[PDB]
C-alpha cells in the first residue's frame, strides 16, 4: 500500500516502516507542482535527482529523515517556494540473491566446525537464512516436555549458553524437525500430522497446515526415534516437508510447503524407507538421505528421478539427532549424539 | 492487544507502538517464573517493583529500551540466572482531563490576540484540542475551489507565513465549518449533506457521515453566506455538527457526532434562524449563537432549554466568517473579515 | 477507507463488510461515464437515482448484491451498454438517536417485573443498550473464582436457563460491576484498579484502562461487600467508573470512560462515603446512590453539583448486589438477594 | 491467527473468513470440559469426531453454520447438558497440487484454439492458473494509452465480448507483458524498470518492485517493439520476469519475483539476444524463446545451463504481440496478429 508524506522547505520528511519492513521510495520531488501547496507570497518545477537522493538515503532502512533543503537538495528553481513530496512503500527486508542459487551437485559432506558437546543427546539448531544476522536458534530434545525455542545473538554465545530470549510455544513439540524461515518458526504439533507456523517477532501462532497422510507419533520416524516422523527443511526454492505415508508403504514422502499461503505446492513419493533413515536434508530441490555413515540415496524434485549413490558423510558420531542445511552458508547444521556441529559440503 | 517481551539477564528489552499510539505496561516481572526460560547452568523469583519500573520508564511513550540487569532493577535472587518478561498494550496518547472539564458558564467574549490580517476576507483556523501541541492547521475560502489544509508548526510561525506542509483533500470543502479533532480533520463535502473524516498522520479519507436532513450548498449558510451551510464544533463533549433543516423551518439543529464510530448521537431542535447568525460556537454542550456584537441565543443540549441573552461579543469587525471554540485553552479561533484572532472568554 | 466495486450491465455487484460493520453508499452511476470500461461494439450517462437505489438496498446491511440492469434501474442511455460504479464504506452498525436523549430528571425508583429467584445472592446482569437485540449477559458472583460470561438470546430464555454461549475471560473479576457496551464487556481485573474490554465478537481483549487513584479489592466496596470497590455504568452520554479514592477520602469518585479509546475524559469528586452506599448508577450525567430502600443523594456532573435528595427505590429485598441502568429502554437491571429484577424509572 | 467459536446446546456455530480465505479446523469438541461453560441445572466429556464432523462441514469455505446437537453430532455424554467448542483459522483458498509438478520436457507446440479475430492487432489474455474458475483476464495494446484490465466469467463469454467488469489501473502500463497469478495483476509501469502489483478484488496497488538493472520503454522489446522489454511469466515454480540488461549486452535475463514478499529470488543470464526474440516463456523453470515459426532455445534456471533446439511453434502468423503459459491446464494463451488463440503442448 503506498504512503505519503510531504514537507515544506526547511522542514524534515519523516518515513517509517512497521517492524522488520522497510522503505522503498515509489515517487519523489523537490520543487513546485502545485499553486496551492506550502502556502506562501512556478508550477513546473522538477528535480529529476530527487527520487534517486530519497532512495539512497532511505531504501532498505526502517526509518528515515530528510530535511527538505539546500543541504540535501539542489535547487531546481531559484526565487521559488519549494515542497518536497515523496510516494512510499513498506516492503519485507531485502535478501541477498545467492541464498537462491544453487551452489552445485553434492560431492560430499565433510567436519568443518565442533561448537560444544551439549549434557543434552538429542536436539537441533539452526540459523534463518532469510536473515543477514549472527542469531542462533536452538531446540533441545525432552520426550513430551518440549515447548521452548531458545535464541543466541550469536555463535559465541551460543557456546557460552548466553540466551538473548526464550519462545514459549503455542503447543508442545514432536520430534527435532524444526526450522526458522523468515523471522518464523515451524515445527510439528505433538501427536498430530501438522506444522505449526510461529512469528517470532510478535510471539503469535501465525498459522497451521495439515500434512496430509503424513504418518506421525512414532510412526514413521528417523532411525532414532524421538518422534522423528516429520522434518521441515529450508533450501534455495523455500520450505519443505520430509516425512512418510501409509499409501506409499512408509517410504519419504517430500512437500514444498509455501510459508506465507500454508499451501502444499507439490508432493514426491521416494523409495527410501525412513524407519530405516539416519535422517535427511534438502539442497537445490534434491532430497539426500543419510545412513548410518554415508548418503547412499539421492532424489531430484525438478527431474522426479531417484538414484543410488555413496557421497561421504562424517563417520565420527552415531546418534544423528538432526541435520539441516542453510541455503545462506551451504553449510549443515547437526546435532549428532551430544555433539552441536558444523559440516561443511564440498560441491 | 497484549503484546510481549522476554529478554535473559544483560540484555535489552525493545517495546514500539505504531503511530502516534502509546505504551502502557500490563505487566512485568524482573526474575525466573519458569525452569525452560533463559538457558543456563528457582522458580518462585519475583521483584514486585518491576511492575513500576516498566510503567516509569515506558508508558505515554512510542518507544523503550531497558536493560534487563543489575543498573536497572534491584536483585530478586542473588545466584539466580534471571530474566525479565513484560506484557504491553499500544494505546492512543493521553489527554489532560481538562479538556473534558466545563470551565463554567460563559459572562462574554472579549479580544485577546491579533495574529494578522490576512489577503483573504473569508476562511477558518484552529488547533487540535486534544494534542499537546503548537500546531495550527489553516483552510482559506475561495467559492468553488477549495480541497487544502495548510499546517504550521506554531503561532510564530502561522503569523511569518511559514508551513511545515499542505494536506490534498479527497473532495471539495465546502464553507469555513471545518474542525481537527485527535489527528482527524472533519468538514463539509461540497455539494452535500456529509460530513469527511480525512486522518492527518496517514493522509487518508477514515470515513463519512450522513447529516440527516440537513439543509446544504447555500440553503442555510450563516448571514456573510459562502456555503456555511454545516459548522463543525469541538468541546468537553467531543464533536459537533451546527446545521439547519426545512423539518425545523430553516432554523440551527445540532447533533453530536462521534468522532470515532460517525454515529450521530442526540439532535436538538433549536429556534433561531441559521440566515440570521452570523456564526455559532458549542461550549459545555451548550449553543452560543452570534448576531451582528453580541451573543443573543443559548440551547442547553443537557437541559434541552434554550433562552434569550445579551453575552458581549467584540464589535471590531463585521465579516465574522468562523468561530471555534477550543476545550484546551477556553479561547475562540476566529475568522473576522481578513483579520485572524483570539478571542478570550470570561466563566 | 473506501471501498470500490463495478459490474458491467447484467451482472451483480456485490458488497460485504465484515463483522458487525454495515454499508454506507459513498457514490453511484448506473450508466457509463468512461470510454474503457466495460468493452463492447457516450461517456457523458448518468442515472441520477442510482445513488438513491443503491442506499435504499444497501445501507444498514452487512451485504448486498444488484444485478446492474433493467430490473433495478431504468435506461439513462438506450443503445449504450452501461455500467454500475459504486464508492462505498463500512461503517459500525447505526444506533437509535434515543440512547442518546436525556429522558428527564428521576421523580422515583419503582417495581416493574420480577423475573426469577437464582440460586446466587448476588451477581449481575444486563443488555447491551447500543444494540437493537435481546440478548442478555449474565454474571455470577462467586468469591474469587469468577472468570465467565454467559449469554442468552432473550429474556425467555434467561428465566428457563437456556444460554447460547459462555465466554472465557483473559482475567478474572472482581465484583458485581461489570457492563457490556457496543458488542464490549467492561470489567474490573481481579485485585488491581483495572478496567478490561474484551470483545465479544471475536472472544479477545481489546483493551485495558488504569483507573487512577482508584480504591480496589475490599477497600472501597459498596456495603454488601463482595469487591464491590469499582462499578462501570451505561447512560446516554456513553461509560463511567463508579469507585472511590484516598485522596477523596474514601468517598464515591466518578469518571467518564472513553470505550473507544480507553481515555479518562473528566474526573468528578463527590461527598458521599462508598462503604455506606448500597450500589450506584448514572443517568443524564447524573449520579445516583442508594441506601439501604431510598435514594439519598445525586451528583450532577454537568454542573458539578451535588443534593440531597428522598427519591424512591423499591423497599422488597436487603442485599443489593448490582444496579445497572440502560440508556435504550430505560430500565434497571437489578440483582437482590437472590431475585434478578427490573424496575421501571419515573421521568 | 486462531478464531474462536462456542454454541450451548440447540444453538448453532457461525465460523465466518474474509474475503476469499477459506476454514482450516483447528480444534473441535462437542461436550463439556468445564463446569463453568453453559449454565444449566462430567467435565470429561469428549466426542473425537467433532473434529471430523468440523473438518467435512466447514474446511474449505468461506462460511460454515453447524448446529449444536443430535442432528448432526452424536452424544457423548447422555444427561450432560453440552457445547460445541471449535477453534479455525483463515487461511488462503486451496490449489490443486498438479499446477506446481512439471508434466515433462516440451517437445513442441501446436495448433489447439482459435477463440477469435480481434481488432487489435497487438494485445495479451490470460486465466488466473492458481484459481479454480472460467474468469478470462484482457489487456488490449494501445500506445501510450493502456490502464486497463477487463475481466471475463467464461471463453464463451470472452469470444462473445460480454464482460464481467473492468479494473482501472493505478499506473499506465509498458507493453504486453502482464500476468494474474492468485487473486493479483502483475504488470510493468510505464516508463520504469519497475512491476506493480494491484489486488483485483480490493482494487488497490498491494506492492511495487523494481527490477534491477532492467531495460526499459523501446530499450529491449520483442521484435514486434510495442514497449514488450519486460515480460512476466507463471509456471509450476511461480512468478517470473524475462528482461534484458546492459550488463548482458541486451541478451534475456531471467529472475524469479516472489508474488508475496515482492523479493527478487534468483537471477540468471542467457545468451540469447531479446531483440532478436519474437516472444518467451517459463515452463518448469526453464525459458523457451521463439523466433520467427520455432523456438531455437531453452535455458534449464535449475542447472544454469543453455542449449540450441528446434522445437516447433505454429507458422499461422507473423505478429506474435503475448505467449502466456498456463501450469493449471497447460497450454499456451497467445495473441498472434489480430487472432487470439490457444496453443496445446506435447510433452
Ligand atoms: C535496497 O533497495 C534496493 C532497491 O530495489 C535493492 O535493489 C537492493 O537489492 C536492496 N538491498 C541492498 C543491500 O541494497
Ligand atoms: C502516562 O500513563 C499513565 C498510566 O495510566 C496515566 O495515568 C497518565 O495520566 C498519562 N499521562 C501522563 C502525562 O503521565
Ligand atoms: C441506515 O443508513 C442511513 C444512512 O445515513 C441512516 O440515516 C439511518 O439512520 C440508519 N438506520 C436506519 C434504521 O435506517
Ligand atoms: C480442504 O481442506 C483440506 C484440509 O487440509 C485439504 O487437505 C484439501 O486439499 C483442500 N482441498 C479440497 C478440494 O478438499
Ligand atoms: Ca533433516
Ligand atoms: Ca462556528
Ligand atoms: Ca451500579
Ligand atoms: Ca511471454
Ligand atoms: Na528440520
Ligand atoms: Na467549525
Ligand atoms: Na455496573
Ligand atoms: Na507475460
Amino acid at each position: 500500500v503506498v504512503r505519503r508524506e510531504l514537507s515544506c522547505e526547511s522542514y524534515p520528511i519523516e518515513l517509517r516502516c512497521p517492524g522488520t519492513d522497510v522503505i522503498m521510495i515509489e515517487s519523489a520531488n523537490y520543487g513546485r507542482t502545485d499553486d496551492k501547496i506550502c502556502d506562501s507570497d512556478n508550477i513546473r518545477c522538477y528535480l529529476p535527482d530527487a527520487y534517486k537522493i530519497m532512495s539512497q538515503r532511505c531504501n532498505n532502512r526502517t526509518q528515515c529523515a530528510v530535511v527538505a533543503g539546500p543541504d540535501v537538495f539542489p535547487d531546481p528553481c531559484p526565487g521559488t517556494y519549494k515542497y518536497l513530496e515523496v510516494q512510499y512503500e513498506c516492503v519485507p527486508y531485502k535478501v541477498e540473491q545467492k541464498v537462491f542459487l544453487c551452489p552445485g551437485l553434492l560431492k560430499g559432506v565433510y567436519q568443518s566446525e565442533h561448537l560444544f558437546e551439549s549434557d543434552h543427546q538429542s536436539g537441533a539448531w539452526c540459523k534463518d537464512p532469510l536473515q543477514a544476522s549472527d542469531k542462533i536458534y536452538y531446540m533441545p530434545w525432552t520426550p513430551y516436555r518440549t515447548d521452548t525455542l531458545t535464541e543466541y545473538s550469536s555463535k559465541d554465545d551460543f557456546i557460552a549458553g548466553r540466551p538473548t530470549t526464550t519462545y514459549k510455544l503455542p503447543h508442545r513439540v514432536d520430534g527435532t524437525g524444526f526450522v526458522v524461515y523468515d523471522g518464523a518458526l515451524f515445527f510439528n504439533k505433538e501427536r498430530t500430522r501438522n506444522i505449526v507456523k510461529f512469528d517470532l517477532r510478535t510471539r503469535i501462532k501465525s498459522g497451521e497446515a495439515i500434512i496430509a497422510n503424513a504418518n506421525y507419533h512414532d510412526t514413521s520416524p528417523y532411525r532414532w526415534g524421538g518422534k522423528s516422523d516429520i522434518d521441515l527443511a529450508v533450501d534455495e526454492n523455500g520450505l519443505w516437508v520430509i516425512y512418510a505415508t501409509e499409501q506409499n508403504n512408509g517410504k519419504i514422502v517430500i512437500s514444498q510447503l509455501n510459508p506465507y499461503t500454508l499451501r502444499i505446492e507439490g508432493t514426491w513419493d521416494t523409495a527410501y524407507d525412513k524407519r530405516s533413515a539416519s535422517n535427511a536434508f534438502m539442497i537445490c530441490g534434491i532430497l539426500y538421505v543419510v545412513k548410518s555413515n554415508k548418503i547412499d540415496y539421492i532424489y531430484n524434485t525438478d527431474q522426479s528421478k531417484d538414484s543410488l549413490v555413496d557421497v561421504p558423510f562424517p563417520n565420527s558420531y552415531q546418534y544423528i539427532a538432526a541435520v539441516d542445511y542453510n541455503p545462506r552458508d551451504n553449510l549443515l547444521y547437526v546435532w549428532n549424539n551430544y555433539h552441536v556441529v558444523k559440516y561443511s559440503l564440498d560441491f
